[PDB]
């Protein structure tokens, strides 16, 4: 199965990208929301695991064009930890929203999860 991981911290990114790995996933990666919906259309990715806070298109915009188009599993992973951050992106069609800092097993966890569905 593959994963779109969408991180503008190359440092984060490739934590996530060594435990997807490791797990048995292919792996691509976008570092901001432009290449996210570009490696989107052209990955055709099984799960995407995507950062809020990123540069060109955010997170949320990123979700909300997605969710024109695919019901691809997204995954939100953010420091942005609120009620109203969770609610929103849970609510533009996130399936899950994780915070930073996160577990990796956890993480692993719940795209074990997403993708049981
Ligand atoms: F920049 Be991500 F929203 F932690
Ligand atoms: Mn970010």
């Amino acid at each position: 199965k593959k994963i779109l991981i969408v991180d503008d911290e190359k440092p984060i990114s490739d934590i996530i990208k060594f435990n997807m790995t490791k797990e048995g996933y292919e792996v691509v990666t976008a570092f901001n929301g432009r290449e996210a919906l570009e490696q989107f259309e052209a990955e055709q990715p099984d799960i995407i695991i995507l950062d809020l806070m990123l540069p060109e298109i955010d997170g949320l915009e990123v979700a909300k064009t997605i969710r024109k188009t695919s019901s691809v599993p997204i995954l939100m992973l953010s420091a942005k930890d609120s009620e109203f951050d969770k609610v929103i992106g849970l609510e533009l069609g996130a399936d899950d929203y994780v915070t930073k800092p996160f577990s990796n097993r956890e993480l692993q966890a719940r795209v074990k999860a997403l993708l049981r569905r």
